[PDB]
């Protein structure tokens, strides 16, 4: 072939561990198609009975014996700390000298190399890079709105009574109290309920982010806002209007709570949430899931706190142990060509796609078969966490109606709010970063859990808390990044 990487037939391993859930299968057939084209073949080596990717990120990494390419979500910070040590090789000379594609990309998108370069000013991998400009909305079970006579709720306490309504009056009319009014596939999501009362809850698509806030660098975690918000949430959840099992049940928590009509509300991506309308109208008559403004919440605003990032902390490196640089870059940069970007988001042509009227045009078996489109190109190795180009092109044909005026409604009504696209530390900086951030990350998502299910009282742990951030090094972190911000802005 023409895309041929290299004349003689290479193969590499990769260990890649993503989502919790999913490790890189050679067999897919995306990945058998790029090893076609490319005369490149990628091997896994993660554990696919594993089920926490950040863990054995981790556990590979301590063991010393590093495969030869290295993938995943959420691994930016990983990939530049292990970077500037030396476990992963820098990509700058690589990609000048071999990758046209890539070179053309970061030309025209100067932001996206800006935010996958390290505070040395090299880069460690290539990201994930999304299309898109909204992500996800709120969205109520209307037909039982209409059922319980109830108009749309559009402030906070309207949304309560129409929750409570939802849990005690009984809209699916089976005689029991089995409705669970707010549902959702992610557990980090009941953080983002704090919104409701004025908090924030992460600053972009990242959870846990900072914000900034006239000129301050914030973190949603630490501010008295949250410790008010999160009270409420607790409440709630203690009311039961929050799915009990909203940190356990996780991914299929649509098709378990939607799909047995129980599920009054979640917040969640406007086309595969909308796609459930679809899906159910026929197991459920009158089922009707809509994109619902957010309510505006006790600061008097209507906050949409979520939105596409480009580019994720997501991607793949090349590691110091690759005896194979140049042919695994132009492997990487073939992703980014016409070629590779098609397979990448539409799978494979024949099985998933066809090109018609010169574009790529999913099959009738893909669009109608009433599973989101995302989900089946994870099945065949497309549209997963590696380097590539996202298309939005792919996403656009499976938007339905529903889902298309829940988008336009959210742009158009500027619900959206300005994003944190990070700040630039020096090296010094993110050493303070990388030593304290990790485990006061997760002592905040625990407390926060905590705080949620009833265990612990946020009015009670509140100063405890704080000093405990303070030990933790959560301030000195502070410090570094407002530092930062202001010599950037
Ligand atoms: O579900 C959708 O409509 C969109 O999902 C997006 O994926 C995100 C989602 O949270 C997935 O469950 C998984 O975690 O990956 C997320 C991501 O890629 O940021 C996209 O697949 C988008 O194209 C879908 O339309
Ligand atoms: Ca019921």
């Amino acid at each position: 072939e023409a895309t041929w990487v290299t004349e003689k037939p290479l193969t590499l391993k990769i260990h890649m561990h993503f989502r919790d859930k999913w490790v890189w299968d050679e067999n897919w057939p995306v990945a058998r198609e790029v090893a076609r084209l490319t005369n490149v073949k990628l091997v896994g080596v993660a554990n696919r009975a594993a089920t926490n990717s950040q863990e054995q990120f981790n556990l590979m990494m301590a063991s010393g014996q590093l495969p030869d390419i290295v993938g995943g979500d959420n691994l930016k910070d990983k990939f530049i700390r292990y970077g500037m040590e030396g476990a992963f090789i820098p990509l700058n000379k690589l990609i000048d000298q071999n990758a046209p594609n890539l070179k053309a990309f970061f030309k025209t998108h100067p932001e996206v190399q800006r935010a996958i370069t390290a505070p040395d000013g090299n880069i460690y991998y290539l990201p994930y890079v999304p299309d898109g400009l909204v992500s996800r909305g709120y969205f109520i079970r209307q037909d039982w709105l209409d059922k319980l006579h109830l108009k749309t709720p559009q402030t906070v306490d309207e949304l309560y009574t129409v929750l409570k309504a939802f849990k005690e009056k009984d809209p699916n009319g089976n005689g029991k109290a089995d409705e669970i009014p707010f549902i959702n596939r992610d557990p980090e999501e009941v953080f983002r309920l704090v919104n409701f009362w004025g908090a924030r809850s992460t600053g972009s698509n990242t959870w846990m982010d900072f914000y900034v806030e006239n000129g301050k660098i914030k973190h949603p975690f630490a501010e008295v806002a949250f410790k008010d918000g999160i009270k409420h949430v607790a409440q709630w959840y203690k009311e039961g209007l929050i799915d009990p099992e909203i940190f356990t049940r996780k991914a299929r928590s649509r098709e378990q709570t939607f799909g047995n009509n129980i599920g009054g509300m979640t917040h969640d991506w406007f086309a595969s949430t909308a796609l459930f309308n679809d899906a159910l109208s026929k197991n459920i008559p009158g089922f009707k899931l809509v994109p619902m403004a957010p309510p505006i919440n006790s600061k008097g605003q209507r906050w949409e706190e979520d939105a596409r990032q480009i580019p994720r902390p997501d991607g793949w490196a090349i590691t110091a142990t690759n005896k194979n640089p140049v042919e695994t870059i132009k492997l990487f940069d073939f992703y980014f060509g016409p070629k590779g970007r098609e397979l990448s988001n539409f799978g494979v042509p024949g099985l998933t796609y066809d090109i018609k009227n010169g574009k790529p045009v999913y099959k009738d078996t893909v669009l109608k078969a009433a599973q989101p489109v995302n989900n089946q190109m994870y099945d065949i190795g497309a549209q997963i966490p590696i380097g590539f180009w996202q298309d939005y092109e792919y996403e656009r044909q499976w938007t339905n109606d529903v889902a298309l005026q829940g988008i336009d409604m959210y742009i158009k009504n500027k619900y959206v709010l300005p994003q944190f696209t990070g700040v630039n530390l020096t090296v010094e900086e993110r050493e303070i970063y990388d030593k304290y951030w990790p485990d006061v990350k997760t002592y905040m998502f625990e407390m926060g859990q905590s705080w949620v299910m009833g265990t612990k009282d946020p009015e009670k742990t509140w100063n405890d808390y704080q000093q405990q951030l303070k030990n933790r090094g959560f301030y000195q972190v502070m410090i570094v990044m407002q530092k930062a911000y202001d010599r950037q802005y």
